[PDB]
């Protein structure tokens, strides 16, 4: 299991220590309070108000936390993810990503907490 | 497990089928929209900007997902629970409630979606 | 979860620190070799050849490990159980017992280890 | 997980639809009566008197269930394995054996139910 921040300022990603194996069976739950500019903050769902300008994640709001794993697209995680199954095909380490436009990163402040681990399956 | 939906208008809340055992290990995921008014909507953190006039839970904002076990009082849950343990002597059964003053709930709107499971221990 | 050792010659049965509830999912997985006299000795299935001369459980063999929960009547473990499940109404304590005949627990020998957790549910 | 039976004249072994991956943690329950040529029958941690005449596994009795994972060498099931993590570097496919000399298989008889599940991690 992991367990760590993940910084809403953060354009590359953190980097967790779980590998997605085929089959693999995942919880993910997410809290905290961050933003991508404003003075005000959001949770991982993010900022259901706001406009996609070219977000890394088109299925998440701005300010929400997704996720990548291995070399797959990014896929929504927002408050996180119960007993959850990877699309077929998707495999590899999981990245934790703040969405947000590319390029744009250098003015958001807060992060998430974030713990993932494998369940029985 | 439990999957269920919880209503922000529920004074009463949402009486889950878990029973919480002495030792049990439990993992929580809540999402989604909801408000205790106002036109807009929040996540299961609730509104951190506002003032606590009478929440049935001060260590939450207004708002947000709380839980009582048995007759416990009230326990914030927010986004949700990773591998959580009760502590001392708190047992009986799961019931979710929206985080408002009592005699207000009949404006509130929305709901959460709230997976519960039992980890293994 | 339990970890621990069932003796042979324990007639009155090794109390585990497992509480079985209601709806709970447990696994136990049984090792080692014992004997109820003979200088061989058998696995936690017993001995297949033995006839039954007023065992604690008839439905396991001379030689098998067994077990209560709470007050129940006695229940085949032998090598173990998966994912397993009590019947209806079934709860309480586990207690493991090396499966004998009443007042013939003295002259027996060996053990069997033990493992018992509860599965996510 | 994987439910099903390792025959005990199957030399090649049973192949399971378990991919070990490095990090699982497996449990793995087998029970039942099998034999590599008498007429008696032992169960899964085999015959603890007899010699080892060119074991496919020698640290285990003849008659145990074994297995090998990917292409590593033999390892002892017995009756189980517990929450259990496989040696740095062992991975792939797990593969259930019958403890027997090679090239005597051929007078073997029964089976054992073997069940195997990923436990969270
Ligand atoms: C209008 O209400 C409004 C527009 C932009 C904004 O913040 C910017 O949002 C961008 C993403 O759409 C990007 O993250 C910039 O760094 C932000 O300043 C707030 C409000
Ligand atoms: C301040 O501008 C403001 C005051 C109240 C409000 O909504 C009410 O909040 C109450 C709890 O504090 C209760 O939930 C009421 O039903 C709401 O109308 C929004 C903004
Ligand atoms: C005959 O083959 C035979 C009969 C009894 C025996 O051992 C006794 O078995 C009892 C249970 O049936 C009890 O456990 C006594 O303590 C044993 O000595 C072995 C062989
Ligand atoms: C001695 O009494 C004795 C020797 C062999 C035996 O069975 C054979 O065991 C072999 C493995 O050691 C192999 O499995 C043969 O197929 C068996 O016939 C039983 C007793
Ligand atoms: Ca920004
Ligand atoms: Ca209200
Ligand atoms: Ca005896
Ligand atoms: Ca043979």
């Amino acid at each position: 299991a992991w367990k760590g921040e993940v910084l809403a300022n953060n354009e590359a990603g953190q980097v967790t220590s779980i590998i997605y194996n085929p089959g693999d069976v995942i919880t993910i739950v997410a809290a905290g309070w961050a933003s991508y500019g404003p003075t005000q903050k959001w949770g991982p769902q993010g900022d259901r108000e706001h406009p996609d300008q070219g977000l890394i994640c088109h299925d998440a709001f701005c300010g929400a936390l997704v996720m990548k794993i291995g070399n797959s697209g990014t896929i929504p995680v927002n408050t996180g993810l119960f007993r959850w199954v990877a699309p077929n095909n998707v495999q590899g380490a999981i990245t934790l990503i703040y969405n947000d436009v590319p390029g744009t990163y250098g003015n958001n402040s807060g992060s998430f907490s974030v713990n993932i681990g494998k369940d029985q399956s």
